[PDB]
């Protein structure tokens, strides 16, 4: 994946475990040969999932934990190393956002011309509810989806349910996930 991703890792782990941890799971990954992560250079999948898997025993956190930190930091993270204008272009409320993700990672494109972005559709139950199909070109980073969610929720001020009703490794087509979004009424009653 782009050293976007590998960075928003390596700041996300620097950030809550200081530098001496992250660099133990450098190691551990086998990546000391990396001085540093450039953003805009496309490095080896391998390099991500084995500091997943490096930052779980280190940290004593399962890989789906720490994605599902990592999805939520992600939405933060991208919005201030210069990318707030997409996110924000992208839409106004949860569900607009959420149609208009490939058409995100469509732009972002541009700047990153070898990315292998996810693809999302939205089926909008309602305008309380959705279910968001996820489809992607990797495994096991349906984790991160739900932390993203979770971002979206902190983003757009909506208190968001979400629990994935269809799992690829049981053979299904896509992950689904069942979303259910609700604004001020959950605070005032
Ligand atoms: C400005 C905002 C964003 C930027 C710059 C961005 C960029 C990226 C980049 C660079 C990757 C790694 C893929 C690669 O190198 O081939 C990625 C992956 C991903 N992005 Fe985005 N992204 C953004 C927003 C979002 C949002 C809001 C979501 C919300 C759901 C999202 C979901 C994902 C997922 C799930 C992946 C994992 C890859 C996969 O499923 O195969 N991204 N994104």
């Amino acid at each position: 994946m782009y050293g976007l991703v590998n960075k928003a890792i390596q700041d996300m782990i620097s950030k809550h475990h200081g530098e001496d941890t992250w660099e133990a799971i450098k190691q551990k990954a086998g990546l000391e040969d990396i001085d540093f992560f450039v953003g805009m250079e496309a490095y080896s999948d391998d390099v991500t999932y084995h500091l997943v898997g490096a930052a779980s025993e280190v940290l004593g956190k399962p890989a789906e934990e720490l994605l599902i930190a990592f999805g939520e930091y992600w939405v933060t993270y991208t919005s201030e190393e210069g990318y707030g204008e997409l996110l924000a272009s992208a839409g106004d409320s949860l569900p607009e956002f959420m149609e208009n993700l490939d058409n995100l990672h469509a732009r972002v494109g541009l700047s990153f011309p070898q990315l292998r972005p996810p693809a999302f559709e939205c089926q909008h139950t309602s305008s309380k509810s959705m279910e968001l199909h996820y489809q992607s070109t990797r495994c096991g980073l349906a984790p991160m989806v739900l932390g993203l969610l979770h971002g979206l929720g902190k983003r757009f001020q909506t208190k968001v349910e979400v629990t994935q009703t269809a799992f690829r490794e049981t053979g299904e087509d896509h992950d689904i996930f069942s979303i259910k979004y609700e604004g001020a009424e959950n605070l005032y009653f």
